[PDB]
């Protein structure tokens, strides 16, 4: 937030309490909505931790003050008419008091599933070979996982070349699953790949 | 939903519920508006996002000025029932929040741009040439992982994703269709 951006925030239209959307800075999941006054926004900038004004306790509260689940600020932006902020943040622990990542429960944009799939495949690392197909892959060693990425790339190429769109959909799915596993096996992740793509 | 609307905390929000609109596919936050109970009713029945103007100016279907409507996919309350999250599909341009975007949004945008570059100065070389790039970079990804060169593996996985998007677009598919396919398994 530039100084002039903060000058243009419409506190009078919001009656000194600005609605603030907190979104996961990587996955795009909407985590919560809270409210800020000028001092909450200022403490948010200075500390790097999302800080709200609690009308209940009529005090500032850094989200995580009593839970341990903080939101590390990555970015802050106003909307087109300056009466709502979007904070992109990294949660250190789950955001909702129900033990789950979002205060909005189980409604999620389509692409979130890919991120959740990766998360699941990254938990199954180092968690014994009949828990899942994934764990047994992990146990097979890097060479066998890479072998499946290679095979699935071949199947994807061939199904496209034959113009069998339904087979291309399924082999592309296989490719993605095994690529996720292979990246996890090498201490990487799709986020790293997307970043590398972004730089180019 | 029945119970969910029974349980919305209309009194806490002085009759006006904050409403986050988020792209149903990509996750981009598009806007924040406000809804009174009739605005939410009209939104549910019409399938188009309908707000109540906070200044004074009546009900208002998003797009009744511009042609840019939002088609409802999903509506959820947060945990203390004083904010709604609406997932919707826009029909007309993109976010009221400027350039800010979560990291994975870039993948979605890359796909879009790749579609827009069917008409530039790979695509022209046929399905076979793209499929060749996919197969070769699968090989290179497998080899780089196998020798534990994480930098090369990052670059090769990146090539592989980019060309996979090109191939899907070439066969009138996209990564959203693949993500949904993985979902149903
Ligand atoms: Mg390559
Ligand atoms: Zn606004
Ligand atoms: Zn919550
Ligand atoms: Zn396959
Ligand atoms: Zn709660
Ligand atoms: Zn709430």
């Amino acid at each position: 937030l530039t100084e002039q951006q903060r000058r243009e925030l419409d506190w009078e239209k919001t009656d000194g309490l600005m609605p603030v959307i907190v979104q996961h800075a990587v996955s795009g999941e909407v985590l919560m909505l809270g409210y800020m006054n000028p001092e909450a926004l200022d403490k948010t900038i200075e500390s790097g931790k999302v800080t709200f004004f609690s009308r209940t306790k009529q005090r500032l509260w850094i989200k995580g003050e009593t839970s341990g689940n903080f939101l590390n600020v990555v970015s802050i932006a106003p909307d087109c008419d300056n009466d709502t902020l979007l904070v992109l943040a990294n949660p250190i622990g789950p955001t909702c008091h129900k033990g789950t990542s979002s205060c909005f429960g189980n409604t999620a944009h389509q692409w979130l599933f890919l991120y959740q799939l990766e998360q699941l495949l990254a938990e199954r690392k180092y968690a014994d070979p009949e828990t899942s197909y994934t764990a047994k892959l992990y146990a097979s060693g890097t060479k066998r996982i890479a072998q499946k990425v290679g095979e699935e790339g071949v199947e994807t190429a061939l199904a496209a070349t034959v113009h069998d769109r339904f087979e291309l959909t399924n082999e592309a799915s296989d490719l993605m699953y095994h690529l996720l596993v292979l990246l996890q096996d090498q201490d990487l992740d799709l986020t790293t790949v997307i970043e590398n793509l972004h730089k180019r």
